[PDB]
Protein backbone atom coordinates (compact mmCIF):
# COMPACT_ATOMS: atom_id res chain seq x y z
CA UNK A 1 0.00 0.00 0.00
CA UNK A 2 0.86 3.57 0.03
CA UNK A 3 1.12 3.90 3.81
CA UNK A 4 3.74 0.62 3.72
CA UNK A 5 5.55 2.18 0.86
CA UNK A 6 6.12 5.02 3.20
CA UNK A 7 6.28 3.29 6.26
CA UNK A 8 9.62 1.85 4.21
CA UNK A 9 11.64 5.12 3.65
CA UNK A 10 11.22 5.94 7.39
CA UNK A 11 13.04 3.22 8.63
CA UNK A 12 16.61 3.94 9.71
CA UNK A 13 19.60 2.22 8.04
CA UNK A 14 21.29 -0.49 9.82
CA UNK A 15 24.91 1.43 9.09
CA UNK A 16 23.56 5.10 10.27
CA UNK A 17 22.61 3.34 13.29
CA UNK A 18 25.51 1.77 14.00
CA UNK A 19 27.49 5.02 13.31
CA UNK A 20 25.58 7.03 15.26
CA UNK A 21 24.69 5.11 18.30
CA UNK A 22 28.38 4.49 19.27
CA UNK A 23 29.36 8.81 18.11
CA UNK A 24 26.39 9.40 20.91
CA UNK A 25 27.94 7.06 23.65
CA UNK A 26 31.46 8.25 23.39
CA UNK A 27 29.86 12.03 23.77
CA UNK A 28 27.63 11.04 26.55
CA UNK A 29 29.57 8.20 28.32
CA UNK A 30 32.70 11.16 28.67
CA UNK A 31 30.21 13.75 29.61
CA UNK A 32 29.08 11.58 32.30
CA UNK A 33 32.35 10.81 33.81
CA UNK A 34 33.52 14.51 33.92
CA UNK A 35 30.16 15.83 35.66
CA UNK A 36 31.03 13.29 37.91
CA UNK A 37 33.96 15.01 39.14
CA UNK A 38 31.55 17.88 40.21
CA UNK A 39 30.38 17.66 43.64
CA UNK A 40 26.92 19.23 42.66
CA UNK A 41 26.63 16.41 40.05
CA UNK A 42 28.72 13.66 41.57
CA UNK A 43 25.64 11.17 41.74
CA UNK A 44 24.15 11.94 37.72
CA UNK A 45 23.26 8.72 35.92
CA UNK A 46 21.89 7.97 32.37
CA UNK A 47 19.08 7.36 31.14
CA UNK A 48 17.68 7.13 27.37
CA UNK A 49 14.54 8.80 26.25
CA UNK A 50 12.49 9.76 23.62
CA UNK A 51 11.89 8.09 19.99
CA UNK A 52 15.28 6.80 19.09
CA UNK A 53 15.15 4.40 22.54
CA UNK A 54 11.65 3.93 21.43
CA UNK A 55 12.24 2.44 18.51
CA UNK A 56 9.98 5.33 16.80
CA UNK A 57 12.71 8.04 15.38
CA UNK A 58 11.76 8.07 11.92
CA UNK A 59 14.19 8.74 8.49
CA UNK A 60 17.92 9.07 10.30
CA UNK A 61 18.86 8.38 13.68
CA UNK A 62 20.20 12.14 13.86
CA UNK A 63 18.33 13.72 17.08
CA UNK A 64 19.40 11.84 20.28
CA UNK A 65 17.33 12.24 23.69
CA UNK A 66 19.41 11.61 27.46
CA UNK A 67 18.18 12.33 30.73
CA UNK A 68 21.71 13.07 33.24
CA UNK A 69 19.14 12.31 36.65
CA UNK A 70 20.45 12.94 40.14
CA UNK A 71 18.47 11.36 42.89
CA UNK A 72 17.72 14.24 45.63
CA UNK A 73 17.20 12.42 48.41
CA UNK A 74 14.04 14.11 51.04
CA UNK A 75 12.77 16.01 48.33
CA UNK A 76 9.72 18.35 49.48
CA UNK A 77 6.98 19.51 46.11
CA UNK A 78 5.23 22.04 46.22
CA UNK A 79 2.79 22.69 43.29
CA UNK A 80 3.16 26.22 41.70
CA UNK A 81 -0.25 28.25 41.08
CA UNK A 82 -2.15 25.34 40.46
CA UNK A 83 -0.59 24.45 37.13
CA UNK A 84 -0.58 20.64 37.94
CA UNK A 85 2.90 20.22 36.19
CA UNK A 86 5.19 22.70 37.51
CA UNK A 87 7.11 22.39 41.20
CA UNK A 88 8.87 24.34 44.24
CA UNK A 89 11.49 21.68 45.07
CA UNK A 90 12.64 22.42 48.85
CA UNK A 91 27.33 20.45 47.54
CA UNK A 92 23.38 21.76 46.35
CA UNK A 93 23.76 24.99 48.20
CA UNK A 94 24.95 27.00 45.41
CA UNK A 95 21.78 26.50 43.83
CA UNK A 96 19.60 27.21 46.79
CA UNK A 97 17.74 30.49 46.59
CA UNK A 98 16.24 31.28 50.19
CA UNK A 99 14.77 27.33 51.01
CA UNK A 100 14.01 26.09 47.34
CA UNK A 101 16.16 24.33 45.35
CA UNK A 102 16.64 26.80 42.14
CA UNK A 103 16.00 25.07 38.49
CA UNK A 104 17.36 27.95 36.36
CA UNK A 105 20.43 27.92 38.76
CA UNK A 106 21.20 23.74 38.36
CA UNK A 107 20.75 24.25 34.97
CA UNK A 108 23.17 27.56 34.41
CA UNK A 109 26.09 25.24 36.33
CA UNK A 110 25.06 22.13 33.84
CA UNK A 111 25.08 24.01 31.01
CA UNK A 112 28.19 25.78 31.67
CA UNK A 113 30.20 22.63 33.03
CA UNK A 114 28.78 20.70 29.48
CA UNK A 115 30.14 23.80 27.40
CA UNK A 116 33.47 23.45 29.16
CA UNK A 117 33.89 19.45 28.93
CA UNK A 118 32.82 19.68 25.14
CA UNK A 119 35.04 14.58 17.95
CA UNK A 120 34.05 17.47 16.03
CA UNK A 121 30.92 18.54 18.95
CA UNK A 122 29.26 21.71 19.41
CA UNK A 123 26.41 23.07 21.62
CA UNK A 124 23.90 24.77 20.22
CA UNK A 125 22.84 28.02 20.62
CA UNK A 126 20.20 27.72 24.40
CA UNK A 127 16.47 27.72 23.17
CA UNK A 128 14.11 29.57 25.31
CA UNK A 129 11.93 27.21 27.33
CA UNK A 130 13.79 23.60 26.80
CA UNK A 131 14.87 21.87 29.98
CA UNK A 132 17.85 20.41 27.61
CA UNK A 133 21.49 21.11 26.99
CA UNK A 134 22.08 20.43 23.32
CA UNK A 135 24.83 19.31 21.57
CA UNK A 136 25.65 18.74 17.65
CA UNK A 137 27.68 15.67 16.71
CA UNK A 138 29.60 15.67 13.73
CA UNK A 139 27.41 18.69 12.18
CA UNK A 140 24.63 16.02 11.76
CA UNK A 141 23.18 14.21 15.57
CA UNK A 142 21.77 16.23 17.77
CA UNK A 143 21.32 15.20 21.43
CA UNK A 144 19.31 16.52 23.55
CA UNK A 145 20.67 16.02 27.39
CA UNK A 146 18.40 17.00 30.21
CA UNK A 147 19.25 16.93 33.63
CA UNK A 148 16.80 15.95 35.95
CA UNK A 149 15.71 15.60 40.10
CA UNK A 150 15.01 11.67 40.37
CA UNK A 151 12.41 11.28 43.42
CA UNK A 152 11.55 7.72 44.73
CA UNK A 153 8.31 9.07 46.39
CA UNK A 154 4.88 8.70 45.61
CA UNK A 155 3.96 10.62 42.46
CA UNK A 156 2.40 13.70 42.98
CA UNK A 157 -1.22 14.45 43.50
CA UNK A 158 -1.75 15.91 39.60
CA UNK A 159 -1.17 12.57 38.46
CA UNK A 160 -3.80 10.37 40.31
CA UNK A 161 -6.07 9.98 37.72
CA UNK A 162 -3.72 10.00 34.64
CA UNK A 163 -2.15 6.87 33.18
CA UNK A 164 -5.31 5.53 32.62
CA UNK A 165 -3.95 1.70 30.73
CA UNK A 166 -6.39 -0.58 32.89
CA UNK A 167 -7.89 -1.38 30.36
CA UNK A 168 -5.47 -2.01 27.93
CA UNK A 169 -1.70 -2.84 29.82
CA UNK A 170 -3.42 -3.59 33.06
CA UNK A 171 -3.91 -2.40 36.41
CA UNK A 172 -1.53 -4.90 37.88
CA UNK A 173 1.34 -2.67 35.27
CA UNK A 174 -0.33 0.49 36.42
CA UNK A 175 0.04 0.10 39.84
CA UNK A 176 3.88 -1.13 39.39
CA UNK A 177 4.44 1.66 37.03
CA UNK A 178 3.15 4.68 39.48
CA UNK A 179 5.76 2.47 41.64
CA UNK A 180 9.02 3.44 39.50
CA UNK A 181 10.54 7.03 40.72
CA UNK A 182 9.59 10.33 39.05
CA UNK A 183 11.52 13.38 37.47
CA UNK A 184 11.84 17.19 37.34
CA UNK A 185 13.80 18.79 35.02
CA UNK A 186 14.73 22.56 34.80
CA UNK A 187 11.28 23.55 32.46
CA UNK A 188 10.27 26.78 34.17
CA UNK A 189 6.52 27.82 34.32
CA UNK A 190 5.35 30.75 32.43
CA UNK A 191 4.43 34.08 34.43
CA UNK A 192 9.15 31.77 36.78
CA UNK A 193 12.81 30.40 36.62
CA UNK A 194 12.51 28.82 40.01
CA UNK A 195 10.44 25.77 38.59
CA UNK A 196 10.79 22.60 37.70
CA UNK A 197 8.36 20.62 35.23
CA UNK A 198 7.17 16.66 35.96
CA UNK A 199 8.42 13.96 33.48
CA UNK A 200 6.95 10.50 32.96
CA UNK A 201 9.54 10.21 29.79
CA UNK A 202 10.57 7.12 31.28
CA UNK A 203 7.23 5.58 31.74
CA UNK A 204 6.40 6.66 27.69
CA UNK A 205 9.25 4.45 27.24
CA UNK A 206 7.94 1.53 28.68
CA UNK A 207 4.93 1.30 27.70
CA UNK A 208 6.09 2.28 23.98
CA UNK A 209 8.42 -0.77 24.25
CA UNK A 210 6.16 -2.89 26.19
CA UNK A 211 2.80 -1.81 23.98
CA UNK A 212 0.50 -4.65 23.54
CA UNK A 213 -2.35 -6.28 25.65
CA UNK A 214 -0.67 -9.35 24.68
CA UNK A 215 2.88 -9.86 26.38
CA UNK A 216 3.98 -11.37 23.12
CA UNK A 217 2.72 -8.18 21.30
CA UNK A 218 5.49 -7.75 18.02
CA UNK A 219 7.65 -10.84 19.33
CA UNK A 220 5.94 -13.40 16.75
CA UNK A 221 4.96 -13.34 13.05
CA UNK A 222 0.99 -13.80 14.24
CA UNK A 223 1.15 -10.53 16.90
CA UNK A 224 2.94 -7.76 14.86
CA UNK A 225 0.65 -4.61 15.37
CA UNK A 226 0.67 -1.42 13.69
CA UNK A 227 0.81 0.61 16.84
CA UNK A 228 4.39 1.80 16.74
CA UNK A 229 3.69 2.28 12.25
CA UNK A 230 0.91 4.45 13.10
CA UNK A 231 2.55 6.73 15.75
CA UNK A 232 5.46 6.91 13.00
CA UNK A 233 3.22 7.84 10.05
CA UNK A 234 1.27 10.57 12.80
CA UNK A 235 5.14 11.99 13.44
CA UNK A 236 6.19 12.36 10.04
CA UNK A 237 2.64 13.77 8.93
CA UNK A 238 2.88 16.56 11.36
CA UNK A 239 6.71 17.01 10.47
CA UNK A 240 6.16 17.16 6.54
CA UNK A 241 3.61 19.72 7.10
CA UNK A 242 6.10 21.50 9.74
CA UNK A 243 8.59 21.36 7.06
CA UNK A 244 6.27 22.95 4.37
CA UNK A 245 4.82 25.56 6.74
CA UNK A 246 8.00 26.57 8.57
CA UNK A 247 7.44 30.07 7.62
CA UNK A 248 3.99 29.91 8.90
CA UNK A 249 4.10 30.90 12.37
CA UNK A 250 0.69 28.98 12.97
CA UNK A 251 2.55 25.89 13.22
CA UNK A 252 5.71 26.79 15.18
CA UNK A 253 4.09 25.57 18.69
CA UNK A 254 3.06 22.27 17.36
CA UNK A 255 5.56 19.21 17.99
CA UNK A 256 5.79 15.38 17.93
CA UNK A 257 4.81 15.29 21.63
CA UNK A 258 1.55 16.56 20.52
CA UNK A 259 1.36 13.85 18.40
CA UNK A 260 2.87 11.06 21.05
CA UNK A 261 0.18 12.09 23.64
CA UNK A 262 -2.82 12.03 20.96
CA UNK A 263 -1.38 8.64 20.39
CA UNK A 264 -1.15 7.24 23.70
CA UNK A 265 -4.97 8.31 24.32
CA UNK A 266 -5.61 6.86 21.39
CA UNK A 267 -4.59 3.43 22.63
CA UNK A 268 -6.25 3.91 25.42
CA UNK A 269 -9.56 4.02 23.25
CA UNK A 270 -8.43 1.02 21.83
CA UNK A 271 -6.92 -0.92 24.33
CA UNK A 272 -7.09 -4.29 22.31
CA UNK A 273 -4.58 -6.07 19.96
CA UNK A 274 -7.11 -6.31 17.50
CA UNK A 275 -8.12 -2.92 16.90
CA UNK A 276 -4.09 -2.50 15.53
CA UNK A 277 -3.71 -5.56 13.32
CA UNK A 278 -1.46 -4.76 10.89
CA UNK A 279 -3.82 -5.83 7.79
CA UNK A 280 -5.68 -2.62 9.17
CA UNK A 281 -3.14 -0.13 8.70
CA UNK A 282 -5.21 2.06 6.90
CA UNK A 283 -7.98 2.43 8.79
CA UNK A 284 -5.62 2.61 12.36
CA UNK A 285 -3.86 5.44 10.89
CA UNK A 286 -7.45 7.03 10.20
CA UNK A 287 -8.19 6.43 13.92
CA UNK A 288 -5.55 8.08 14.64
CA UNK A 289 -5.67 11.25 12.15
CA UNK A 290 -9.26 11.83 13.43
CA UNK A 291 -8.99 11.69 17.07
CA UNK A 292 -5.93 14.24 16.39
CA UNK A 293 -8.51 16.31 14.62
CA UNK A 294 -11.05 16.39 17.79
CA UNK A 295 -8.25 17.02 20.09
CA UNK A 296 -7.46 20.34 17.91
CA UNK A 297 -11.33 20.80 17.16
CA UNK A 298 -11.95 20.72 20.87
CA UNK A 299 -9.33 22.20 22.34
CA UNK A 300 -8.59 19.36 24.56
CA UNK A 301 -5.26 16.87 24.75
CA UNK A 302 -4.78 16.42 28.41
CA UNK A 303 -0.92 15.49 29.31
CA UNK A 304 -1.14 11.28 29.47
CA UNK A 305 -0.11 11.76 33.14
CA UNK A 306 -1.19 14.83 34.14
CA UNK A 307 -4.90 15.28 33.26
CA UNK A 308 -5.26 18.88 34.18
CA UNK A 309 -2.47 20.30 32.32
CA UNK A 310 -4.13 21.22 28.79
CA UNK A 311 -1.74 20.77 25.92
CA UNK A 312 -4.33 22.63 23.58
CA UNK A 313 -5.10 25.10 25.79
CA UNK A 314 -5.65 28.34 24.60
CA UNK A 315 -3.12 29.66 27.49
CA UNK A 316 -0.81 27.70 25.45
CA UNK A 317 -1.71 27.69 21.48
CA UNK A 318 -3.82 30.19 20.01
CA UNK A 319 -7.43 28.95 18.65
CA UNK A 320 -6.26 30.10 15.04
CA UNK A 321 -3.32 28.08 15.02
CA UNK A 322 -5.22 25.00 15.99
CA UNK A 323 -7.65 26.07 13.25
CA UNK A 324 -4.93 26.49 11.06
CA UNK A 325 -3.67 22.92 11.82
CA UNK A 326 -6.65 21.30 11.40
CA UNK A 327 -6.90 22.74 8.02
CA UNK A 328 -3.99 21.45 6.49
CA UNK A 329 -4.79 18.09 8.36
CA UNK A 330 -8.26 18.00 6.83
CA UNK A 331 -6.40 18.85 3.57
CA UNK A 332 -4.27 15.52 3.69
CA UNK A 333 -6.68 13.54 4.88
CA UNK A 334 -9.48 14.24 1.77
CA UNK A 335 -6.29 14.09 -0.79
CA UNK A 336 -4.79 10.64 0.56
CA UNK A 337 -2.18 12.33 2.07
CA UNK A 338 0.18 14.30 -0.55
CA UNK A 339 2.38 15.49 2.09
CA UNK A 340 3.45 11.97 2.01
CA UNK A 341 4.69 11.57 -2.27
N1 LIG B 1 6.00 19.11 25.85
C1 LIG B 1 6.53 18.01 26.50
N2 LIG B 1 5.98 17.63 27.65
C2 LIG B 1 6.54 16.55 28.23
N3 LIG B 1 7.56 15.80 27.83
C3 LIG B 1 8.06 16.23 26.68
C4 LIG B 1 7.60 17.34 25.94
N4 LIG B 1 8.33 17.51 24.81
C5 LIG B 1 9.24 16.55 24.80
N5 LIG B 1 9.11 15.74 25.95
C6 LIG B 1 9.87 14.56 26.34
O1 LIG B 1 11.12 14.60 25.75
C7 LIG B 1 11.28 13.51 24.86
C8 LIG B 1 12.12 13.98 23.68
O2 LIG B 1 11.55 15.04 23.11
P1 LIG B 1 11.65 15.15 21.30
O3 LIG B 1 13.09 14.84 21.11
O4 LIG B 1 11.21 16.55 21.12
O5 LIG B 1 10.57 14.12 20.97
P2 LIG B 1 10.70 12.40 20.50
O6 LIG B 1 9.72 11.81 21.45
O7 LIG B 1 12.12 12.20 20.88
N6 LIG B 1 10.31 12.48 18.94
P3 LIG B 1 11.38 13.00 17.70
O8 LIG B 1 12.72 13.37 18.29
O9 LIG B 1 10.67 14.17 17.07
O10 LIG B 1 11.44 11.74 16.89
C9 LIG B 1 9.85 13.12 24.42
O11 LIG B 1 9.79 11.81 24.07
C10 LIG B 1 9.12 13.33 25.78
O12 LIG B 1 9.41 12.24 26.58
C1 LIG C 1 13.93 18.17 19.36
O1 LIG C 1 13.93 17.76 20.71
C2 LIG C 1 13.43 18.72 21.59
C3 LIG C 1 13.33 18.03 22.97
O2 LIG C 1 13.75 16.86 23.10
N1 LIG C 1 12.87 18.70 24.02
C4 LIG C 1 12.51 20.15 23.90
C5 LIG C 1 11.13 20.46 24.47
C6 LIG C 1 10.92 19.68 25.73
N2 LIG C 1 9.92 19.95 26.68
C7 LIG C 1 10.06 19.02 27.70
C8 LIG C 1 9.32 18.80 28.82
CL1 LIG C 1 7.98 19.87 29.10
C9 LIG C 1 9.60 17.78 29.66
CL2 LIG C 1 8.64 17.43 31.08
C10 LIG C 1 10.72 16.89 29.39
C11 LIG C 1 11.46 17.14 28.26
C12 LIG C 1 11.17 18.15 27.38
C13 LIG C 1 11.72 18.65 26.15
C14 LIG C 1 12.84 18.09 25.34
C15 LIG C 1 14.23 18.21 26.11
MG1 LIG D 1 13.84 13.00 20.05
MG1 LIG E 1 14.84 16.02 21.58
ZN1 LIG F 1 2.71 -4.80 18.99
Amino acid sequence: SKLRAVLEKLKLSRDDISTAAGMVKGVVDHLLLRLKCDSAFRGVGLLNTGSYYEHVKISAPNEFDVMFKLEVPRIQLEEYSNTRAYYFVKPLSQFLEGEILSASKMLSKFRKIIKEEITDVIMKRKRGGSPAVTLLISEKISVDITLALESKSSWPASTQEGLRIQNWLSAKVRKQLRLKPFYLVPKHAKEQEETWRLSFSHIEKEILNNHGKSKTCCENKEEKCCRKDCLKLMKYLLEQLKERFKDEKHLDKFSSYHVKTAFFHVCTQNPQDSQWDRKDLGLCFDNCVTYFLQCLRTEKLENYFIPEFNLFSSNLIDKRSKEFLTKQIEYERNNEFPVFD
